[PDB]
């Protein structure tokens, strides 16, 4: 009867001279038009009020505006938050007319009941099952006999955490609203992994390129390697990751040109080529002081910083200045019914227009993140053309983190000072941009547009994560990234694998109740743990696929 | 138009007045098919103007049209014809009871013109495209530079040929009827692949066991390797290869336990454990010592063959004749609607259930069988083991007389002749008649002997040319031969992916399907070649 995060609302109209219409709009909508929930009729006779059944969304909040089809006057505005499976009864009576809320069945309290208790129980059960399976393997072997520079590992732990979170939220994340990507604006747990992947990509770009150059290899061989790696990423993404082959053979008239791997390849090429051309040897003798307050890692890359600033200015100018036909200039909203629905075919503004012009409507993402909340009827691709500038900026921030990590290697206090300084600077910039509020600010945090505040917020998060991880996993040694670094070293293999093997049995099976959050959560956690186990097994076999 | 692929539009005109003629159709190749109703032709309203009926006769190979009156059923005209693709044939039955077969539009061959000269044309096209891609890609790099224990390779070539055939016929094989699996009895191009894979599997089993036992190891880590490889093959077959995950998530109640890789794993375990349990070291014009040293496993193979024969021809099956080999459905005059496989089908449905079996057997499209019958069932694994052991015998022949090439060809010719004689004795040189007709779905003993004789002849041809005389390394073939498992898993996983599958301008065209499948097979050969160059052979 009811679906996930969907309370059942019954409207009892005790009125006898009005045809009430209940409207609806979530709290998380910024400026959304009210959608008709159900059209309750008037009571034919006194004593027996007219009733109708409506299913209200539970994910986050609910605004119910009561209007009558005759005069269109707000008899009462009710603003509540519903539960996952709740028999809610709304009665409105003339006393003038006030609508009161009654609960006939208590909600399941989605994400309230599971909390950390169910997660700990599931983890214990999975660990016990794995240990029992491992012990059973030795039982068969016994019965048969009876019968007859190195890797940082902190960047690796960072990438492993990002990969685990990405595998969890890509498989559904328990079908929870906050483990999915945000509709248009703000941040969720699924909006963090991709920026961290670009950050780590830039960091590893600098680490690998400087290792290769100081190992005595020509810059042209590295240029060829970079070009081949970016081309392979783009082709792999376009041919394998982007299209859903369960719907039929791939036709060029509906091929999704831009994607996650295409974005990664393009920004890899751009920022890696920037580093290659403007490559200076890593200074070593300069690290002779104690906690040196030198800006060497920044002033040694003034041309790349100038190019990055020019690119960021280009992104800001195109976003806020490019005149989109039939659209306000500098439009950042979601379109659809968002922003009071006055721009329905304007999902993404300048970035969406650039994508639709250069690549066409059919070569974009047909199911954007905003399509489920703001009801966008057009196609917008989060990995568009305009957002690649901000992805390049993020990759260069990762490059800066790598320069911090390598220029000062012996002085771990210097590394921590630089990480804290950069995290604070980027956090202050993000707070200034987004104005702390989710939907307010000059450039609100947005994954779909890859907003500048999105880049800065996620880069500050990445700098803080590196600040926490580098001493613990490298200097102090209190933790080896025990379950995380195997995905860190098999990132590309795990990404291609889980984007290819989404529907295979160990990662996805038929569920007893498809509308249960706990069943989906168990399936997604088991699938993520199995991908970690696969990465660990390949680590033991020393099978590291690299492009 | 409304005509499909491999179908012909048959217009029927009845000049008869007091007739309610119905047209019954039955494909020529079916052994004993009930005449299904094709179309119902109504009585002509008046003289001069006959009633017209539109039908699509399956022109894959032949068609039998029988016309008997609807009321007081009596045949008025029995017509046998071999229709052509996209043919507009008009049937004119007129009162004189006479028949006419006027061809209103000439048929399109779509088989000779596409697979006779268009095959060579497409080969030239793909060769030119590959050469241009190789030259242009290196030209750009050159512009920048200017500006600034041994493997035999015969078994490898055999396995590569089998892999090329499997990739071609698994993708559709041009959607031709002879590049698919024959509906129950008979041998097609697609039926030749799996038995050769089992044969090569057994040959490689012996060729690896001999090397390992001669080197430093024991028959206790070899047993672990064999058991783990069998378990891995079975698990891969159950999880990855078998289910069609595009439909939805896997479920226990509707998961297909049998499979190609499950069958390969079970037969590998059985035959490899047999050789390990009876492992002897290698030591001749007519020595025959290879068949005598391996006498216990030959005795066990004969016992297993007797068991398969006894279960097939003697196991009682409820609601089914004892010793049934027929396809069921409308086959055998439809007297056994649900008897697909007989003993093998009943054993599968009794041990694994009817939901853990192949729901689209090759007999469904022609004999109209509604039950689920799995070609890789439980009964046929005995014959899979027998053919794997014939491959093991080929390996023993090849390894025992390594320095006596003439001995190798003498033994290969002798074994091929013996197995061919056994096959022609069992099938009486007829696909549907005989004692044990050739059948992939039952994995018949005559199927095993025929395909093993074919494999022995293929080895007899390949071994001198590719090993002894050295005239031709298996240049377009052994590259998949060295990556078989990866190639199989890859084309099972990446069936729908762009290089191997793209949307066609008209899905009802044999030329477009053939070119797409040839391009896909060539791309898989190219992938295997690239992996060979980089030495990324995946094993176990
Ligand atoms: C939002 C959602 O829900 S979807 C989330 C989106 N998901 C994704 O984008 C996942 C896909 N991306 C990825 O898997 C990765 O980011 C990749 C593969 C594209 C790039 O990973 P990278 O950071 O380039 O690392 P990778 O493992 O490929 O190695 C690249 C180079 O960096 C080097 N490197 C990596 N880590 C380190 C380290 N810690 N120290 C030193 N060198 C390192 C490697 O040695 C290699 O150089 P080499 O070949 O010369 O030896
Ligand atoms: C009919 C249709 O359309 S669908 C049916 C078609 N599909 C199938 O049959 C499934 C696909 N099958 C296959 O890919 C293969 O048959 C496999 C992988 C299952 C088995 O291949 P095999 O012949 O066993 O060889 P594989 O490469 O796996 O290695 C087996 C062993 O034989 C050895 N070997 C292989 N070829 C040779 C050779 N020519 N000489 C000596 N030893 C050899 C290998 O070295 C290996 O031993 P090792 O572990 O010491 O290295
Ligand atoms: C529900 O009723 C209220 C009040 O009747 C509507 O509020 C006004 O509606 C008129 C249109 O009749 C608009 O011109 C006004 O701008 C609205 N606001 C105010 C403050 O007057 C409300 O629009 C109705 N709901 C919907 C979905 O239209
Ligand atoms: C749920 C899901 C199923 C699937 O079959 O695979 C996915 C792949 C995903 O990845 C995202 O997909 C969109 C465009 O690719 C963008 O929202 C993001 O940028 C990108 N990280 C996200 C979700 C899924
Ligand atoms: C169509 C298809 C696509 C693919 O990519 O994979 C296949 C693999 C096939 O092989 C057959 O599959 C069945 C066993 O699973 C049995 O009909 C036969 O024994 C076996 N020859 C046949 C068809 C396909
Ligand atoms: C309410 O709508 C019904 C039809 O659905 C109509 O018969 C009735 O007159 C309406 N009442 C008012 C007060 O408009
Ligand atoms: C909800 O409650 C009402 C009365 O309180 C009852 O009639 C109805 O059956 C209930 N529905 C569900 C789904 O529990
Ligand atoms: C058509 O009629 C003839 C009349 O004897 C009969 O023998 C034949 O079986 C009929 N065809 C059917 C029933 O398919
Ligand atoms: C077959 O020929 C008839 C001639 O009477 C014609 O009307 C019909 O359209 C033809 N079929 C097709 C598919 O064109």
């Amino acid at each position: 009867e009811l679906k996930m995060d969907q309370a059942l609302l019954l409207i009892h109209n005790e009125l006898l001279w009005t045809n009430l219409t209940v409207y609806w709009k979530s709290e998380c909508c910024y400026h959304c038009l009210f959608q008709v929930l159900v059209n309750v009729p008037q009571s034919p006779k006194a004593g027996k009020p007219s009733a109708a059944a409506a299913s209200v969304s539970t994910q986050h909040g609910s605004i119910l505006q009561l209007n009558d089809t005759l005069e269109e006057k707000e008899v009462c505005r009710l603003e509540y938050r519903f539960g996952e499976f709740g028999n809610y009864s709304l009665l409105v009576k003339n006393i003038e007319i006030a609508c009161d809320l009654a609960v006939n069945e208590d909600p399941v309290d989605s994400n309230l009941p599971v909390s950390i208790a169910f997660l700990i129980g599931l983890a214990v059960i999975i660990v016990i099952s794995f240990l029992r399976l491992l012990l059973s393997l030795d039982d068969f072997n016994n019965w048969i006999s009876k019968a007859i520079p190195p890797r940082l590992r902190s960047v690796d732990t960072f990438r492993g955490i990002a990969l685990i979170l990405m595998v969890f939220v890509n498989y559904g994340g328990g079908k929870y609203w906050y483990f999915k990507h945000a509709s248009w604006n703000g941040l969720t747990v699924a909006d963090l992994v991709f920026p961290w992947f670009v950050f780590i990509m830039g960091s590893s770009i600098f680490l690998s390129m400087t290792s290769i150059l100081q190992r005595g290899c020509s810059k042209f061989r590295l240029l060829g390697k970079i070009a081949w790696r970016s081309f392979l990423l783009i082709c792999i993404g376009i041919i394998i990751v982007n299209p859903n082959y369960c719907l039929g053979p791939l036709s060029w008239d509906k091929v999704r040109i831009p994607g996650v791997l295409q974005r990664l390849g393009v920004t890899y090429f751009v920022v890696a080529v920037l580093e290659l051309l403007f490559a200076k040897p890593v200074p070593e003798h300069c690290a002779s002081e104690r906690s040196c307050l030198s800006l060497r890692d920044i002033t040694s890359s003034w041309p790349q910083w100038l190019l990055i600033l020019v690119l960021e200015g280009l992104w800001l100018g195109l976003t806020f200045l490019l005149p989109v036909p039939g659209c306000p200039t500098g439009y950042l909203g979601p379109g659809g019914i968002g922003d009071f629905g006055k721009y329905p075919n304007c999902t993404g503004g300048a970035a969406g227009y650039i994508d639709r012009l250069l690549l066409g409507d059919d070569h974009l993402y047909q199911h954007p993140s905003s399509a489920v909340l703001y009801h966008t009827e057009v196609a917008y691709d989060p990995e568009g053309i305009l957002g690649t500038i901000n992805s390049i900026v993020m990759a260069f921030l990762g490059v800066q983190a790598g320069k911090i990590l390598l220029y000062y290697k012996a002085r771990t206090k210097d590394i921590l000072i630089r990480f804290t300084a950069w995290c604070c600077i980027l956090g202050l910039i993000s707070v200034a941009l987004t104005k702390v509020s989710e939907n307010e600010g000059f450039i609100p945090v947005n994954k779909n547009l890859w907003s500048l505040s999105y880049v800065t917020t996620l880069s500050s998060f990445a700098f803080f994560i590196l600040l926490v991880l580098y001493p613990v996993v490298d200097v102090k040694g209190l933790w080896t990234g025990t379950p995380f670094f195997y995905p860190g070293m098999n990132s590309i293999l795990v990404y291609v694998g889980h984007e290819v093997f989404e529907n295979y049995f160990p990662f996805q099976w038929k569920l007893k109740d498809n509308q249960s959050h706990k069943e989906h959560l168990t399936q997604n956690i088991v699938a993520t743990a199995l991908w970690v186990l696969i990465a660990y097994i390949l680590y033991r076999k020393k099978i590291f696929w690299k492009i």
